[PDB]
């Protein structure tokens, strides 16, 4: 074999996460919104928005979309003008530069040298460009020019899961490969004046966040520097039946338009378990109750279905629910908290492992397909 | 190992191309071309866009855009008007059926049960979209709903490497896997009127044309029933000293719009050799003219270079100049032709291996960055 392949499972050895600085309370974000968009007037649309933002599971959430910038760029406060030039313009520098924060700390958590990464694995939903946000993270970070890259624009929220997916078989494949994975979202591009006539924009407004995580990931740790976290053992993705146009996503002169013409939350908790039934299996099919569960929290309806139909008890979900509660829906990025969420509070209670005392757990996204996207993990003893 | 890995290297089992019907003979299309623009005023520009024209090594190209669907979808036309939205419409729909005809032929030669894919692997430039190209393409050709899917939007001329280079991976890491391959292009979002202020625009107005290539890509082929035409046995990637902003793309309410610099040709050829002493190693460093030469036709000037700086001999890059010669520049799609090409220029002249006598050879491709992607193959014996 003229590339020598790794021998153990893909680990992984360091996490970091990062959020653009401003804070926006969702107690207050219908005022600021609907008046920065000039549709105060709205009362009966802004009552509706009030709702939602009200059944969201949300308090707050990061966004470079300040007042400032937002004022500085008007035609992204229209309702369809033409701006995806304005568009590309925040989201080409921040996306990547969101990136390199997380991308920081993974490695100081790591322990490794930068010019020791092999490879870069990249998710975002937040617009494009040639050369590509892979590209400038590498320039950012300073890495080795010859990294290998796999830059995967335009996912949607199940990217997360697809950029361990994809680690996890590079990492396996190549002796001493060091991979990051990365996931990164900008509101930038999907951002919109409210409308009586574009509901799920009424959502994606009260849902979407900014915020970024990157993990390494390698096989073969060497004891003496690397502590892995958790080993993937498992890594599959599927279609679930009769979702055809679940979720749609359009980007247009305007930006990226959402378009949601089925029951999301209800094609999920239908078909879950059927799926989840055949990722156990490799590792000796745990009770759901036996396992730890990062699950992207793509709303609070998605989240209390699973936990109803799965009868999980109700910590199991509370990782996903802090992410929800602090930073809201940060598509391809969010589940990637949620996972260092568990973890956090695996060594705050002094639980046995990293899993909160389960052994292996579930690492899901879902989004566009409809996709679902699984992996299964084991985490690590907690000394 | 919970997902058992494979054994021996990644093969290409079958392949397949595709193009639109419609043929645009280059001696003519500068006639055509100001045409349909409305631009046959600008005499001085036409002259100059004839003379890229008859400099480029094409003869002829295939594309979507005939006169009829050009009259029928006027903003095209347009230098700056707003025109994504129809663009789309045409490369949503176009990118992945052309995907599907290069599929079934290379299904066909491979000769497996399309229920055996595991992997979609797939690489564009022409437009985005969610779900993405690679969701349509598993739902034309009836895939398994568990396909494992890897859509790199937007890679620009590198992206036919990349899939290879994914493929590999993934076919190396999982037994019994078995990957499609794509690489699928449609000038629709990036053609526009010649102006003056876009001289980029008039040499990417003379080289794009459409089309798409598929391989199966699988390790362990099972003897009597699949029969193995390369080995994959090294994937790697650089980007160039100096080289940022020399390929540019930005997706705009106009469309895709291109940044061409002079010194593309210069930046690779100066740069080619030092890179590929290092690739060439792992397998015993064959010589430069004991190797077949699958190279992405960017242009004649870069493949008119890299045989003088290398002081190859002519048969080299003519499977390259072949693929230039009837297609143009298919962007991620052409390096597919190439290699198809070499195995055929094999069989027609009785050469002992599927390339053309070599043993070892490189297939390589460029784009934005400026990023250099390199695989080394192993023809397989001409029985
Ligand atoms: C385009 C190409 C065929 C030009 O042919 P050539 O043999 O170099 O001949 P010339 O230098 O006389 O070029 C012809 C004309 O194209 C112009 N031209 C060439 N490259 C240009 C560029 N990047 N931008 C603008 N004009 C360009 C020249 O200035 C010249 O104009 P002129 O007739 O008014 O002097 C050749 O330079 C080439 O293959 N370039 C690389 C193509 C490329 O970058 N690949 C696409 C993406 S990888």
């Amino acid at each position: 074999r003229a590339q020598p392949r790794a021998e153990g499972p893909a680990c992984v050895l360091g996490i970091g996460t990062a959020v653009p600085p401003a804070e926006f309370l969702q107690s207050e974000y219908p005022d600021f919104f609907f008046n920065i968009t000039n549709c105060g007037e709205k009362e009966a649309l802004k009552a509706k928005f009030k709702r939602i933002c009200d059944k969201s599971g949300i308090r707050k959430r990061h966004m470079f979309l300040t007042e400032e910038v937002l004022k500085a760029n008007p035609g992204i406060c229209t309702y369809m003008e033409p701006s995806l030039n304005v568009r590309h313009d925040i989201v080409v520098v921040q996306v990547p530069k969101l990136a390199a924060e997380a991308a920081q700390k993974a490695i100081k958590e790591w322990g490794g040298r930068k010019s020791d990464i092999t490879h870069i694995v990249f998710a975002t939903t937040s617009g494009v460009n040639m050369p590509g946000a892979d590209h400038a993270l590498a320039k950012l970070l300073g890495l080795k020019p010859t990294v290998k890259r796999v830059m995967m624009y335009q996912t949607g929220c199940f990217g997360g899961a697809s950029v361990l997916r994809v680690a996890k078989d590079l990492a396996e494949n190549n002796k001493g490969a060091r991979v990051l994975a990365v996931a990164s979202e900008v509101t930038a591009v999907t951002y919109r004046a409210p409308s009586e006539n574009h509901l799920d924009g009424l959502v994606g407004s009260a849902l979407f966040g900014d915020g970024a995580g990157v993990y390494v990931v390698g096989s073969d740790p060497k004891p003496e520097v690397e502590k892995p976290l958790f080993e993937v053992h498992w890594a599959g993705e599927t279609i679930l039946p009769e979702s055809d146009g679940a979720i749609d996503g359009h980007l247009t002169e305007a930006g990226l338009i959402f378009h949601l013409m089925k029951d999301v939350p209800g094609l999920i908790s239908k078909n879950i378990e059927k799926f989840l039934n055949e990722a156990r299996k490799p590792v000796g099919s745990p009770a759901w109750n036996e396992m730890f569960w990062a699950v992207h929290p793509g709303g609070p309806a998605i989240l209390d279905q699973v936990e109803a139909k799965l009868k999980l008890t109700k910590d199991k979900m509370q990782g996903s629910r802090d992410i929800l509660s602090e930073f809201g829906n940060m598509s391809s990025a969010s589940v990637l908290f949620v996972l260092d969420q568990i973890r956090h509070r695996s060594v705050k209670m002094g639980a046995s492992t990293l899993g909160e005392g389960s052994e292996f757990g579930f690492f899901i996204g879902f989004g566009p397909g409809l996709t679902l996207e699984v992996l299964v993990l084991r985490a690590a003893p907690n000394s």
